[PDB]
């Protein structure tokens, strides 16, 4: 049951920093939906943000720009990951992210691991 | 130092590996176009692959699924990066990338840096 199995479904996922995204995969592989950041010590929290990417086979890549006309953290994030089933029936998306912002001293780029865990209705 | 200044413009970018991308940035700051991989020791080379993400201000994040109806590397790369003016009034995109794939051993993710330089026609 790897990514093809989400052709035309909403699915919600949640990471270890509390951030929650709901992604809409279409038959052609295209990902869209909203990302809600709750990672401590960060901006643009508790508000949904347009994400967009593309899943195929066992891999998904997706991107959030942290601007939505409500709060603008002047920065963008992209995740790349692989779907992985968990002991008991569950599934995760293990990912690496990169985060580009620009401040006073010019541009910076943080990177980290993010493991998203399927949540059911 | 602004992707906002790239609206309804198609623009070509190369990086230190010689990979090339043409990106189209709509009025809404949304991003589309082709990526051509040229990285030695990788798959899926010299063929265009769709890319998509969003640009706002001096930050962009975009994503490529490495399947295009020609060659399937069964992997997905996502970049996030800022715009950085160069001497001579040039513009470059500094970027951090994550490439996720399923190999014999299961599920790996590699990361790394990539600088893309604007090439006018
Ligand atoms: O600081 C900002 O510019 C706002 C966005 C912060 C989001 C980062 S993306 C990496 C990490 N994982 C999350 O879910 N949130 C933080
Ligand atoms: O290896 C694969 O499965 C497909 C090719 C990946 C190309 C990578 S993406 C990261 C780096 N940046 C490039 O311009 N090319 C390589």
């Amino acid at each position: 049951t790897d990514f093809d199995s989400l052709s035309g479904t909403s699915t919600t996922w949640v990471n270890e920093l509390g951030s929650v995204m709901t992604i809409d995969v279409d038959r052609k592989g295209g990902v869209t939906g909203y990302y809600v950041n709750n990672a401590p010590g960060t901006g643009c929290r508790g508000l949904p943000y347009d994400l967009s990417g593309h899943a195929h086979g066992s891999t998904i890549a997706f991107s959030v720009v942290w601007s939505n006309g409500i709060a603008d953290c002047r920065s963008a994030t992209s995740w790349a990951g692989y779907a992985r089933k968990t002991f008991g029936g569950g599934v995760q998306i293990v990912t690496q992210w990169s985060l580009a912002f620009v401040g006073k001293a010019g541009g910076k780029i943080e990177t980290g691991q993010n493991v998203f865990t399927y949540q059911a209705a």
